[PDB]
């Protein structure tokens, strides 16, 4: 078992039984991977306790795995612990129960679907301008994933489907006090550090109803969409839950139910997160706030409001948020389990192997970024763009299984950003950790919230 790459001649540390190499997780595993492909060069092994995991930096294999023999022989992630009735969910379904959900949901994000979701938005805009005005009167220093949380709370919600749940009036409500509470995939937990380490228990805890998610959130989250269900069945647009019901004329109850967890977590997670981390880079690098409040002024001029359109034309927005992504892209891996032997690049690679793609290292490979550690935008523009492989930046993944929602959390982000820097300024204070540090658990997190004060413009 452990023997699997020795045999194969192929690089990687050396795994103790049981364990693996799990305890080289204990720097965090982004690091871990920094120092290996450091070591192992191109190619290398390790051991998740039983599992062994290939690590692969070639640019062409990497879009063989993820692009070309993704339908064959790479379609599905790593199997990951007890989810119960979650196992339905697009981001865990597998083979054909994926394909279909794949194609029922990708028509959500369309240019019409899209540019429909602005208006809304707008509304939610405000609402954060005015709530973050506040913090410029008070004058006191800012939880900026507190408020980007919230917002980002409300626009999910209200698009995927239209139910406003006022978020951002509510410092305390319910939906985003579960939905953070969701998964916290921290190896400092015994217990994902034991179901990680044996799996061979995973089928146990699926008997005893036991879950990833806590029962607590996943309660009031079935609750709620049962809920948002029967509240559209009162009235007489074609949303993600429209979509749904729809398709209920092949979607099941507790599947339909599933997919908006899913959203809801990648909606609110994922946008709060990355927005915090653009923000301290903006106030930390003020040149770059400066040219970013200039391009918003001239395209959108005397603050006026952001459209689908106009998004679009930023043309330096887009360098910050590529930039801020490829410094901090929130998946830090991505992964697909080889469900047959196969050859792929003059590499044989046995079926039931993960691979696996180190995008935080492929990021930051001083073999592809010229200063790789610094927050450099210009390596983003039109003139240094072409320089940039498709495979090393790989912030939403890549072929047929890539984010689903990239379009979607792009075009929010944005016009979240826009809206807050035409109103206002960031800057560092005393609190605020300078550079940043991020922490060592499963999600890529700073260790330390996002704090900034924020002057009135
Ligand atoms: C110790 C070793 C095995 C580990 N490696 C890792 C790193 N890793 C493979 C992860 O990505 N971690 C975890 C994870 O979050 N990924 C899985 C887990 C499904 C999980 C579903 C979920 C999550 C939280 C709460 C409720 C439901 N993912 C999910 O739906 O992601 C939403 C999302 C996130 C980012 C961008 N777009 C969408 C799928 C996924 C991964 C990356 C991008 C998109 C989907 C699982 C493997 C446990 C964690 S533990
Ligand atoms: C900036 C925020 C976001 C980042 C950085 C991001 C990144 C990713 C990445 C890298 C993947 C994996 C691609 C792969 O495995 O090849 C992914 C998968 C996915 N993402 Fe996104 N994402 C973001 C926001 C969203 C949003 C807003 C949604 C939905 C509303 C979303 C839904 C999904 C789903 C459902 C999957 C699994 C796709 C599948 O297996 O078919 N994520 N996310």
């Amino acid at each position: 078992s452990h023997g699997l790459f020795k045999k194969l001649g192929i690089p990687g540390p050396t795994p103790l039984p049981f364990l693996g190499n799990i305890l080289s997780y204990h720097k965090g595993f982004c690091m871990f991977d920094m120092e290996c492909h450091k070591k192992y060069g191109k190619v290398w092994g390790f051991y998740d306790g039983q599992q062994p995991v290939l690590a692969i930096t070639d640019p062409d294999m990497i879009k063989t795995v993820l692009v070309k023999e993704c339908y064959s022989v790479f379609t599905n992630r790593r199997p990951f612990g007890p989810v119960g009735f979650m196992k339905s969910a697009i981001s865990i379904a597998e083979d054909e129960e994926w394909k279909r959900l794949r194609s029922l949901l990708s028509p959500t994000f369309t240019s019409g679907k899209l540019k429909e979701m602005v208006p809304i938005i707008a509304q939610y805009g405000d609402v954060l301008v005015r709530n973050l005005r506040r913090e410029a009167e008070t004058g006191k220093p800012v939880t900026l994933k507190d408020v980007f949380g919230a917002y980002s709370m409300d626009v999910i919600t209200s698009t995927s489907f239209g139910v406003n749940i006022d978020s951002l009036n509510n410092p305390q409500d319910p939906f985003v006090e579960n939905t953070k509470k969701l998964l916290r995939f921290d190896f400092l937990d015994p217990f994902f550090l034991s179901i990680t380490v044996f799996p061979f228990l995973i089928p146990i805890l699926e008997v005893l109803n036991i879950c990833v998610f806590p029962r607590e959130v996943t309660n009031f989250l079935r609750k709620s969409v049962k809920r948002m269900k029967e509240s559209r069945l009162e009235d007489t647009r074609v949303d993600f839950l429209q979509l749904m019901i729809d398709s209920q004329n092949a979607l099941s109850d507790l599947e339909l139910v599933a997919q908006s967890i899913i959203f809801i977590f990648a909606g609110y997670e994922t946008t709060s997160s990355v927005l915090s981390f653009i923000m301290y880079e903006l106030a930390t690098h003020p040149d770059v706030q400066q040219k970013l409040q200039e391009e918003i002024d001239a395209v959108l001029p005397n603050k006026a409001p952001p459209t689908y359109d106009t998004v679009l034309q930023m043309e330096y927005l887009d360098m910050v948020v590529n930039e801020t992504l490829r410094l901090f892209p929130i998946a830090m891996r991505l992964e697909r389990v080889c469900k047959k032997d196969v050859e792929i690049n003059g590499m044989f690679i046995p079926k039931g192997v993960v691979v696996m793609i180190p995008s935080y290292a492929l990021h930051r490979d001083p073999k592809y970024w010229t200063e790789p550690e610094k927050f450099l935008p210009e390596r983003f523009s039109k003139k240094n763009k072409d320089n940039i492989d498709p495979y090393i930046y790989t912030p939403f993944g890549s072929g047929p299984r890539n984010c689903i929602g990239m379009r979607f959390a792009l075009m929010n982000m944005k016009l979240a950003l826009i809206r807050v820097l035409q109103n206002f300024s960031f800057k560092p204070c005393k609190e605020t950790q300078i550079p940043l540090k991020l922490s060592l658990g499963g999600l890529l997190q700073p260790e330390k919230p996002v704090v900034l004060k924020v002057e009135s413009r």
